């Protein structure tokens, strides 16, 4: 029952059980909603929730000893393509799970993708998450949420938008970062030159130039401005690169 707070992780601290030496990440601090959503979650690519205690609120979450995805990405380089595909497969498994229970994360980015001791990816931090489907009825979102370089263009231009294509978009930005070690634009607006260049298909420029034609073809289907025309996850699962055997 007793835990030693060993060190700050980033507040979030590492706790180690006095008896078992099992480790847990303790988050100290909307929060009521974060707990409610966490209580719903159980999937191998989602950070585990062990429970909470009110004292200051404590959330007891999975300690992922492999660190954050951010740290497997070499600036301006990315990571080996087979590694990126594996992480991407795991990301999709996690997102499919969340969307299946009607939850959208709304802030997918490498800082929120942690790695366990076997480098299995875990989606982390449900502080911005919300319900988008309940009793089989979808509700459109309208709140501004996320992180600009990862946010889908419809959030900036539309009053309401579907939740699922927004998470799909951010996963595409994550994939870009894994494959090129750089983010494509400050934000997806017409005022953003890099974004305009993408819309005009200038893929001879960075970061696209660094990306092989197969994963780039997938990115062409994900980073589509019209969310209604944007590829869905069941179709990502049928993508050629997605299903390409890769070996380091
Ligand atoms: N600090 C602190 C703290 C952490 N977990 C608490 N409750 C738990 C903890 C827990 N941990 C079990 C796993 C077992 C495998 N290794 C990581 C921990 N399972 C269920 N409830 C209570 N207080
Ligand atoms: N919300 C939330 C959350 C934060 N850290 C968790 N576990 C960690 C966290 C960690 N480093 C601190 C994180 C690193 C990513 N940005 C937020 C703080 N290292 C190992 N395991 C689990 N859930």
């Amino acid at each position: 029952e007793d835990w030693d707070l060993v060190q700050t992780l980033g507040e979030v601290q590492l706790a180690v059980n006095r008896v078992t030496e099992e480790a847990v990440a303790v988050k100290i601090v909307n929060i009521k909603k974060e707990i409610c959503i966490n209580k719903m979650l159980n999937h191998e690519n989602v950070v585990k929730f062990y429970g909470h205690r009110r004292e200051i609120q404590y959330l007891f979450l999975e300690y992922c000893s492999g660190g954050e995805l951010f740290d497997r990405i070499e600036p301006d380089i990315g990571m080996p393509e087979p590694d990126a595909q594996r992480f991407f497969h795991q990301l999709m498994a996690g997102v499919v799970y969340l969307h299946g229970i009607g939850i959208t994360h709304r802030d997918i980015k490498p800082e929120n993708l942690l790695l366990d001791e076997r480098d299995n990816l875990k989606i982390s931090d449900f502080g911005l998450a919300t319900v988008f489907r309940y009793n089989n009825r979808e509700r459109l979102l309208n709140k501004m949420c996320g992180t600009l370089p990862y946010v889908a263009p419809e959030l900036l231009k539309r009053r309401e938008f579907h939740a699922e294509p927004v998470d799909v978009w951010s996963c595409g930005i994550v994939l870009t970062a894994m494959l090129a070690g750089e983010l494509p634009w400050d934000q997806p607006s017409d005022s953003c030159q890099e974004y305009s260049d993408w819309k005009e298909k200038k893929t001879y420029l960075n970061p696209w130039k660094k990306i092989d034609s197969a994963p780039l073809a997938l990115l062409h289907k994900i980073l589509v401005e019209n969310p209604s025309a944007r590829i869905t996850i069941p179709d990502i699962k049928k993508d050629r690169w997605y299903n390409k055997p890769l070996k380091k």
